[PDB]
């Protein structure tokens, strides 16, 4: 489910 910015996406790894 989307959640994120864009730059957010990034930041789960």
């Amino acid at each position: 489910v989307k959640k994120f910015p864009w730059w957010w996406p990034f930041l789960k790894k």
